[PDB]
């Protein structure tokens, strides 16, 4: 399966995906890394790994659909099968999400359905949970509302901040995101016609 990773920041999940997909038994190959920000560590990790890169600036497109269309064009040029959102901090349009239904994964730093949205660690800390985690899911039109592929629980420790909790959750993210990509790329997990998740 040919994989595109879309990034926006440091790309520690990108690095985890690079590491696992280079293993001999990987059913996925990362063929392109796409960023909406042109000076991010993620781009450098891709270049270090010999992966082509492309930067798409919203400042050249009139709307989301136009911008996602630019992404989609690069995906088609690279004959991409699967899209991983790895710290990608834009919201995707309906048609783009519709087109990639069942073929786009996202990593979210909470145990969904808890703490949907942008500041999941702050939400978890304000709520007082003692257990949080991360979730790999298929991307649906409702943000953080697609089918769940894998999750991993992570303890919250007294005195945690966004800094320390995100650090601990990310170790978990670096495990389930590669596993999830491997499950989808091998066809072991798929989105069934009923929109439910199938283990084959
Ligand atoms: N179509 C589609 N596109 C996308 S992109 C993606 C990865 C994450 C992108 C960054 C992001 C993700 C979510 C939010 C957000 O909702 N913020 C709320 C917080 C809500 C609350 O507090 O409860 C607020 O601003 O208030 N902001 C930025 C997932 C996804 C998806 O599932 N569907
Ligand atoms: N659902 C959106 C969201 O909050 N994404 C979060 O952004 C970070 C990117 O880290 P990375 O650049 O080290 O992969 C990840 O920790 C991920 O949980």
């Amino acid at each position: 399966a040919r994989v595109a990773v879309l990034i926006s920041g440091t790309g520690s999940n990108l690095q985890a995906l690079i590491d696992s997909t280079r293993e001999p038994n990987s059913s996925a190959q990362i063929d392109i890394v796409i960023s909406n920000k042109a000076a991010v560590a993620g781009l450098d990790k891709a270049e270090r790994a010999g992966i082509p890169t492309r930067v798409i600036n919203h400042k050249l497109y009139k709307n989301r659909v136009e911008f996602d269309s630019a992404i989609d064009l690069v995906l088609e040029e690279f004959s991409i099968d699967i899209v991983c959102l790895a710290g990608f901090m834009r919201i995707l349009s309906g048609p783009f999400v519709q087109k990639w239904n069942g073929k786009m994964l996202n990593i979210h730093p909470s145990l969904l359905p808890s703490f949907k949205g942008s500041n999941a660690h702050e939400q978890a800390l304000e709520t007082g949970v003692t257990v949080t985690g991360c979730t790999v899911h298929f991307v649906a039109e409702d943000v953080d509302a697609g089918q769940i592929i894998l999750q991993e629980a992570v303890p919250v420790k007294r005195g945690d901040t966004v800094a320390t909790l995100s650090e601990r959750v990310k170790l978990a993210e670096h495990k389930i995101f590669p596993a999830a990509l491997q499950l989808v790329a091998s066809g072991t997990v798929q989105l069934g016609e009923n929109g439910k998740i199938c283990w084959v």
